[PDB]
């Protein structure tokens, strides 16, 4: 027999709301999209506004107001909910209020009877994810944060802009910290097969500007901050698109929030980090392991001690 | 030749960003998106966020911030800018306001040298498009507005929802103003090939329940309003198709801000209302003519008297 | 939790891997496509050749080469093994070749354990619908048939040429045998919301034209095969939507091989005959019925008599 | 302001039918098909199959039967025309028909006003691209060949078949003649970010499987051939993805015939050859030159030696 797929989003906000927008327009059958938020009003004028667009898209979709109930036969669980940074906040600030949401969230979410699997996008989402899997007691991989995947989709964004190049062929990744101590992939990076090193040699980019690419990265959150309040239509196409390669039992590799335990030098255990991974309809299929340059390895060190030492206070 | 398609959009809000993002989403040949607003930081923000996304969409498109000089070389000008109703706000000030507002703007387009296709948004739609017309001095064709489309895709949900099936297969219109003297097209309904009538027979569905799902339509903005402050998501999917169908020159009969001048009667004629029209690479190729009931024409009538009699007045 | 949707596919031909090339394109979460071919080699060909483009497509699908034992868990079994026909489709010759391809196709599938859908292509369709209800003994929603699905794509092809309008907004069907005896709904069809008498008061189309139109349709695949030696693009896309279409549990209305029993004037029953149907993830979730004019209503007794006779010659 | 891009197929057999069809089902905007073929009945029979299934494509498309004289105002001609293989014969046997066949062509495009972009595909594809650019006198990023995208897309379905990774992160080329004399960038191959070394060194390939692999996409055009007579699915939709690369504007780099006069060592200069290149909306906007292994150099240079002396015999 054949199977109607659902989808549990948990926090109908910008982000949460964006996600939806894109999924009803993209839709890798998804056949049920449920809407949960503590705001009951925003998330019924939410299904409202999503459904009132149902003629002009692709496939029709059941988008309907829910409980927690409703995760019970939930086949993905996706957590936008909690606190966002305000001008002059770090990801890192929001730890203890987003934890103390997700406790409760979580509970709800199980003692529905929910076996799925779980998207994080709540910052800080290393640790979101991690506090995921904990609260949960769910195997480490049916729990996926979306980790660095929007900081490399800006990075390749930017690189693509700077060599007029499609950002298909730009092979470059933002791994560590969904934050301020992330890095960039630089010693590894490729546009289509040739290394960006022959780039550098021939004078089409320099090493400030690599340098500067990677602090507008670091710094594009706070930016878009400024300008409009948030951050919405990049993370929701990045949520969108995990969906839909879970779903699609595509066997995609994504710089997601992995758990490591042993790869990149096993000096840091047991923690969530932005890190390549499979992806498939079980979930995370393998946490890739790869050699990176002893700088780059450093720098990967330095922000995994960094989430490491959140992760040990608790 | 080959040509670069370019779209500006005036008026970065709700309305406007969410149907820039569905553009770049579903992406019928549209290579460049200038985003213009007279807040240039919410416009910065839009187009930072839009951009950031790219490495998740199917094409890649240019996004830019702009100003009117970008309007020259423009194919399509997309205007959702203005005031969204306030209560306490009939329909006759929010005409004052934004016609004000709409002098600047058409002023500004029609000196850089525009000479492409008007697609209008802004309420009241069909006096904001009558508007857009005469202080343009474009020809009748080149001027639309997105009329009824948007109480047509509630309707169709509605239905799709009490018969539980496709909205492709249900074939029924909203006329007249896009507001609260609109009217359902119910004795010329069909689900796929079957009269509404046959389904009145057999207690498929009841007098009652038609005017209930009229009214429902009526109410939607004020509901939805209520209940997240605005609509934007519903009415950014009909845009985009709006200028996907006008690239793509798909000859597809939509329920638009029609000018009418003969057809239905001819009792009212020289004003934009909601009403099929077939939609073309040149913009409006054809405002069709079919025979409504004596009762729905009655509606229609005194629909387009209302409208008449606002415009009159300037 | 979540599953692999199954696909196999029972003759590889021009429609059948038209079917498949289709599906590849445009995909609606098939995650398997087996195909089988009592000319194995040919089977093969085709596998290889559908996996070597894997790089162009939207997403990745597993196309295998099979055997019946992959039927045991397949959730689709599409059949379009079988002669192709130079003279007549409905043949009773043909008819009794077809019938014992289908008796031995029918009897492997069974044997394996399959209790999903079948989609049946091979001709005569709606006797070959017919016969694989009865060697299966599956329920009748679980039996689909092609049926005029192709004649209504030519019909509202024409319909659009002639109207220069988008095929979209051409609301006619051919109904009855998919062949000679087929007719077309001319009293109730519609372009967009304007009644076709319309267009004939308007002198816009002619009663000549619309036969001249029918005779096109049925003489449609005699001409092409004259031409190019057999059809198989417009058929496999037909395919390919009905399958979407279960897969998507979308509730569509299309004109497919129905098993009638009361519907239009309950003078004919217990056949499989083109018109229209509800299709779903489970299946044909209903026959519809409404009224055609009495002419028509001739023409459908006499084709519904054609098929009954040559099912009783069999 | 907005155009009818217009495409011109000269050559209706498997590989250019098989091409017109997935464009028709994914389609960045080509307005106008104009299909040519000197066996002017298998032309109209694929305009009308092409033509019938218009109701199941996503957008309408105007497919044509047409003459040279259609060219004048082309923006893109594809050129399938010639022989085919056939047991038993390399490519390269076909040079000399192929030839004549290609004069007589481009001969009456050229005549007929035309000044768009050549895509040619038919075999040996690489000399045919050289003989387009010689005998058309065109600028050189005018005219494109499909050059080693099929055997590129034959190896990463192989090695996406390996790994279990879906072909999107599978980073390696087929280079050299689109042949037997083509080699595979074992060297510089990539599986997301992990270097094929680092499978090598960990035992999940072996170097003999490499060999194998290349060995396969070597023979495969004769398997396919020798199990269905002819291979066309795979290079269709190569030649769909190049149309729409150009029509979108994409600047995307892909493997394809380009036209060396210093790169990758100065050895052999002005052919056509199968290496990446950027397209755009112009056609190549630059053939990029990269450092690949030794050895592979070698391959690469005695691989252009051989397309040299055949072009030198003429
Ligand atoms: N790359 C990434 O992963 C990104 C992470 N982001 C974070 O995502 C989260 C949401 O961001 P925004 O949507 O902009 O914030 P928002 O102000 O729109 O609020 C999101 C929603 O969460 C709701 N909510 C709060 N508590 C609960 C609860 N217990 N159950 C259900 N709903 C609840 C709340 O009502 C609100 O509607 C924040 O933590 C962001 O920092 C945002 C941008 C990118
Ligand atoms: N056609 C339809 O069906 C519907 C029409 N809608 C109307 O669309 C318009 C925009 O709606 P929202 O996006 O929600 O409102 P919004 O406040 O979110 O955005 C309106 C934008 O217009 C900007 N703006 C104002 N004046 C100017 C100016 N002189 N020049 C340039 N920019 C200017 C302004 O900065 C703002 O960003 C309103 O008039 C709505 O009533 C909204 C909903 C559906
Ligand atoms: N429903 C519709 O609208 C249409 C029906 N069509 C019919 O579809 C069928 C196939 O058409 P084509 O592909 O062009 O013909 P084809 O000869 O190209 O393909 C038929 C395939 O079936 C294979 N086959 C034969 N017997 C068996 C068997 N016992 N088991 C498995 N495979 C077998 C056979 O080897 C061949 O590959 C014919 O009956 C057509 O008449 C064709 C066109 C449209
Ligand atoms: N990767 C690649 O580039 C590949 C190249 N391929 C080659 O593409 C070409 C076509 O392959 P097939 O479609 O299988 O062969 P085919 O015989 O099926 O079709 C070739 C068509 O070209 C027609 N033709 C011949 N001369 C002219 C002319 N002067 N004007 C118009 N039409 C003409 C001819 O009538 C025939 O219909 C062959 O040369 C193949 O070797 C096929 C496979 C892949
Ligand atoms: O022209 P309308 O009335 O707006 O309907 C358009 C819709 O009709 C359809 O063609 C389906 O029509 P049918 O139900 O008659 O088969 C859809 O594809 C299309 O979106
Ligand atoms: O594996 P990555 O680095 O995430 O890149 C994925 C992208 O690479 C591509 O496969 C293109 O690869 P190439 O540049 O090597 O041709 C895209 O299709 C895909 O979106
Ligand atoms: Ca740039
Ligand atoms: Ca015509």
């Amino acid at each position: 027999m054949l199977k109607s797929n659902k989808v549990v989003l948990i926090g109908a906000g910008g982000v949460g709301s964006s996600f939806a927008y894109a999924l009803t327009i993209d839709n890798s059958l998804v056949h049920e999209l449920v809407i949960i938020d503590v705001n009951e009003n925003k998330a019924k004028g939410e299904v409202m506004d999503l459904n009132h667009g149902q003629m002009f898209l692709k496939k029709n979709i059941n988008v309907l107001f829910g409980t927690y109930k409703d995760c019970a036969n939930a086949d993905i669980v996706v957590i936008t909910a909690g606190l966002n940074q305000k001008p002059g906040e770090t990801r890192l600030d929001l730890v203890d209020k987003n934890s103390k949401i997700f406790k409760d969230i979580i509970t709800n979410v199980v003692s529905s009877g929910f076996d799925g699997i779980f998207v994080v996008a709540s910052n800080p989402v290393d640790i979101m994810t991690y506090v995921t899997m904990k609260y949960s007691k769910f195997p480490i991989h049916k729990v996926i944060g979306t980790g660095t995947i929007l900081d490399t989709s800006r990075l390749r964004y930017f690189l693509s802009d700077h060599f007029n190049v499609n950002t298909q062929n730009i092979h470059s990744y933002i791994m560590g910290e969904h934050g301020d101590s992330s890095f960039a992939t630089w010693d590894e990076t490729k546009i289509a097969m040739k290394p960006l090193s022959e780039y550098l040699a021939e004078g089409k980019i320099t090493e400030l500007e690599l340098d500067e690419i990677h602090k507008k990265v670091v710094n594009a959150a706070y930016e878009v901050i400024k300008l409009k309040g948030a951050t919405y239509y990049a993370i929701g196409l990045g949520i969108k698109n995990i969906v839909n390669a879970i779903i699609g039992d595509q066997n995609v590799i994504l710089p997601i929030s992995s758990y490591i335990n042993g790869q990149y030098g096993g000096l840091i255990k047991d923690i969530y980090i932005g890190a390549p991974a499979i992806v498939c309809k079980e979930g995370v299929k393998e946490v890739l392991n790869f050699k990176i340059s002893p700088k780059e390895l450093d720098k990967f060190n330095s922000s995994a001690n960094q989430l490491k030492s959140y992760i040990d206070k608790m």
